[PDB]
Order: structure tokens, then C-alpha cells, then sequence
């Protein structure tokens, strides 16, 4: 019953790239997502039938999608927040939550 997001291996694919992310998310439902590393981090998430990508900033104050909200202490804390809060506030093309970990 607890969210699958609590196991970071269900969504953090480690060192990867945009193409690999597209192949992993192809055919997945809206809200399926992953976090990838290498520009250190990014989020790939399915929105309205398309795979979308955005940067995850790693700053002095924490992780986030945009200032003044780069304040999450870890990637897991970031993911848990955006599991219930839409990314739409940061981008009108990203009206989605991080609902389904790619490997859950």
C-alpha cells in the first residue's frame, strides 16, 4: 500500500540519456516517470501521450525544478513532493504528477 516511490530504484535509472529515457517510457501511461543522471540531473515523464523531459537543478539549497523551489534535501524528497503536487506551476506543458515509477 505505501507508495512505490519510497524505493528509489523504481524510478532512478542512474546514468542515462534522453534517448534511453524515451525507449524506457515508450507506451507507458501518463504520469510514468524516471529520474536520470549523467548537466547532472533530469526528469523524464509521460504527459498527454508524449515523453517530456526537464532539468532537475542541484543547488546549494537543494534539488528542484526551478528557483525559488530548489529546496528539496534529496531526489527522493523531490519525487515524493511531486507525486502529489503537479509540475504545472513550473511549465504549462507539464500538467502531470510523478505518479508511476518506471520500474514499479
Amino acid at each position: 500500500e505505501d507508495l512505490p516511490h519510497h524505493d528509489e530504484k523504481t524510478w532512478n535509472v542512474g546514468s542515462s540519456n534522453r534517448n534511453k529515457a524515451e525507449n524506457l517510457l515508450r507506451g507507458k501511461r501518463d504520469g510514468t516517470f524516471l529520474v536520470r543522471e549523467s548537466g547532472c540531473y533530469a526528469c523524464s515523464v509521460v504527459v498527454d501521450g508524449e515523453v517530456k523531459h526537464c532539468v532537475i537543478n542541484k543547488t546549494a539549497t537543494g534539488y528542484g525544478f526551478a528557483e525559488p523551489y530548489n529546496l528539496y534535501s534529496s531526489l527522493k524528497e523531490l519525487v515524493l513532493h511531486y507525486q502529489h503536487t503537479s509540475l504545472v506551476q513550473h511549465n504549462d506543458s507539464l500538467n502531470v504528477t510523478l505518479a508511476y515509477p518506471v520500474y514499479a
